[PDB]
This record gives structure tokens, C-alpha cells and sequence, in this order.
């Protein structure tokens, strides 16, 4: 239904999801100026597996089993699905990145977090895309993974993050979705973000105004 | 036309104004959970004078002329209008203030910032709002002050305060709005606030959410 381009594609979301043309709090963003605030770590708890791939025309989306869980600000967030974007949706100090991945969480009353995470390039095949990213479906299909991945294992070492309070960054753009963005990048080889390119197409949504927000970190 | 009890009432603005029951980053809130920031001094440079009061049948708001400008973010905020609120909207630490005051500011583009006051009860009748208060309008109608008063001695004097992103607390409801509230209260006497109280009746909104979003101070 939506697109990226042409007469559904991002500059027409607001025809059938109004959010996406109304908010003036939406996602992505370029993190360039940042205000230094005093948060807490995030409690990521990930301890499942990742079971299948489903390509739904958008993206290429990850679902799991088992205890995946972010919590923070008191609120209990299960990982729901985690998917791609090629390239970067948000923006790090005005780069923008080959990949970006988000784990999206919700609570069980259904309020989303995300947490996003870079993949810049690197040397080196990264293992556990590797093994993710051994068959991609195309468009309408699903395809269980060959092999067992814990999606603990794609998040980078380090935790720090830039917090923000935004949106989906596709139809219906819902707001009040805390964004959580790894400040270091994890790696993929330029030949692995190029095979899910060539799947996925150019899934990223224009840069958003930050308009009255802060960016924390 | 619309109000804040009965048929048009807070509950019913969604009816022509769809954001004050759609977005999920209203103001009022209550300050109380606070994140530790570190935030510029606001810059506020208020060199005119107060020129009348007009009861549009929603507040008592007071009219300017001169130089009276908010400078933050490195935007020019010029000094629209003041108002005032019984009881107060936003609440500090889970406590309701008698009256609140809101400065609302827009840059030349229209893009809108509101310092708010807290007004507490003190043994002293406040000096400035005897002189804006002398004669409050009825509704549909204005009057120009008796006497000369400049706005910068309605603000506290100490300039601490709390930020967050919200909305205009009255239709239309707009997000996109930088609030600074005062962390220090200014003064008004028992009598004057509700001599104030007498003529606008409750016009404080509910509290809303905070949602995805952290205050700052
Ligand atoms: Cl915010
Ligand atoms: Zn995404
Ligand atoms: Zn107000």
C-alpha cells in the first residue's frame, strides 16, 4: 500500500495516516547538537532467539522467542521485532549510515520504544548478520532461519545512547515513542548492507525537524 | 465557544480542534520526576510596557508594547500576550498553584515558547498585579491600564526553571511548543488571585501525560 516513493510513497503518508504529515514530533532526526543530562543505563535483557524473517514490501523484519526485554523509565518493554533500513533513517553528527537497525519493544498496554542501532562498515562479515541474513525473503514471504542467533549478539558492546522522544518512522508515524539511539555503531561489510539493499530498496524517511525537543545524551 | 466544562468543554475540544485530543505531547503536566540537564540561561529581556487587559471570555490576558523578547536556542521569541490561569494548570511536585501565568512568545516565523509563572499566597498584596489588576474587563471586552508597568517585574528573580516540549493549553492545542516553567513562585495575595478567580472562573485544563518525554531542569 505505502511507499517509500511515488503517489504513496512518504510525501502522501498523510492521506491515509495523518500523523505522518501532522506530528511535529517525529522520527528520524539528525543527532548533531545535544543537551548532557544524567540517565540511566538501559536494562537490556535479551535471552531468546530469532526465528524467522519476514519481508513485508517495507523491510526485511526479524521476529523472536522467548525473554527479550528493555526496561526503563519503570515501564516493562517486550522486543517485538527488530528490522532495517538502508540506508540510516537517523542521522549521528550529520552522517548518515549505510544501516540502521531497530528493535522495536512494547509494553503489554502497547507503549513502543525503540532502540536503534548503526551498522557502519567494517573490514570483517559480521557473524551474526551472517548468520541472519543467509536467505532474505522477498516481498510477500517469510523464511525460518537456518541456524540459532540471540539477538543480544547484534547489539553493540558498549550502551551508551542518545534519547529522544519521537515516532514511528512508518505509517501511522504513532508519537509518543522513546527513541533510544546506540551511540556506537555496530559493523556490517559493504557487500552485507548490499544485499539487504538490493532487497529492500531505499527504505529510509526523510529527516524530521526537532522542532521544540532536546536530544539527551 | 468552546469552554472548559459542559458541551464544549475540555473533554469535547477534539470536536473542531483535533489536537488538543489527539496529541500525546500536551500541556499541563505535573513536575515532579525530573531529569538533571545542563541547560542555557534563558535570556529574557523585557523593556516595554503592559497596555491593556482583554477578557476574551477564556483568560484575562494582558496586551504589550516595546521591546520585550525571550532568546533562547538561538531563536528570538518576542512577547505576544500574558495570561492567567485559576487554579494553575501545570502543577510543581505534585502541588496546584492559586494562579499561573503564562508569557506567551512567538519568533517573527510563528513558532511559539511559553515562560510560565507560579503565583503563591503571600501576607503581601503583589505590587504589580495591584497596578494590572486595577480593573479586570468583562467578558467581550478590554481596558487600558491606569497606570504604567513594564512585564520584567512580573517575573520572579530568580530564573531557574524547568523545560519541556508540550502545546498550547487551549485550542487549538498546538504542539511543537517550548515551555519553561519558573522554579520559583512569584507572590499574590489571597485576595487578589481570587478577585482574579471571581471574573475568569476554573480555566485550568487537566493534566495531561508526559509520555514518552522527560522534564528537564
Ligand atoms: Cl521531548
Ligand atoms: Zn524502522
Ligand atoms: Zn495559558
Amino acid at each position: 500500500e505505502w511507499s517509500y516513493t511515488g503517489e504513496h510513497g512518504t510525501e502522501h503518508w498523510g492521506d491515509s495516516f495523518a500523523t505522518c504529515a501532522e506530528g511535529v514530533n517525529q522520527t528520524p532526526i539528525d543527532i548533531n547538537q545535544t543537551t548532557q543530562a544524567e540517565l540511566a543505563p538501559l536494562h537490556l535483557d535479551y535471552e531468546g532467539q530469532v526465528t524467522e524473517l519476514v519481508n513485508n514490501g517495507h523491510t526485511i523484519q526479524a521476529n523472536l522467542t522467548g525473554k527479550n526485554t528493555l526496561t526503563v523509565d519503570g515501564k516493562t518493554f517486550e522486543l517485538k521485532q527488530f528490522h532495517f533500513h538502508t540506508p540510516s533513517e537517523n542521522y549521528l553528527k550529520g552522517k548518515q549510515y549505510p544501516l540502521e537497525a531497530h528493535f522495536v519493544h512494547a509494553t503489554d498496554k502497547g507503549e513502543l520504544a525503540v532502540v536503534a542501532v548503526m551498522f557502519d562498515f567494517g573490514p570483517r562479515s559480521n557473524n551474526e548478520l551472517t548468520t541472519l541474513l543467509a536467505s532474505i525473503p522477498s516481498k510477500g514471504q517469510t523464511v525460518e532461519l537456518k541456524e540459532a542467533l540471540n539477538p543480544a549478539d547484534l547489539l553493540p558492546r558498549d550502551r551508551e545512547y542518545y534519547r529522544f522522544n519521537g515516532s514511528l518512522t512508518t505509517p501511522p508515524c504513532s508519537e509518543g515513542v522513546r527513541w533510544f539511539v546506540m551511540q556506537e555503531p555496530q559493523t556490517s561489510s559493504k557487500a552485507q548492507t548490499e544485499k539487504l539493499q538490493a532487497v529492500m530498496g531505499n527504505n529510509a524517511r526523510p529527516l524530521q525537524p526537532l522542532n521544540a525537543r532536546l536530544i539527551l545524551e
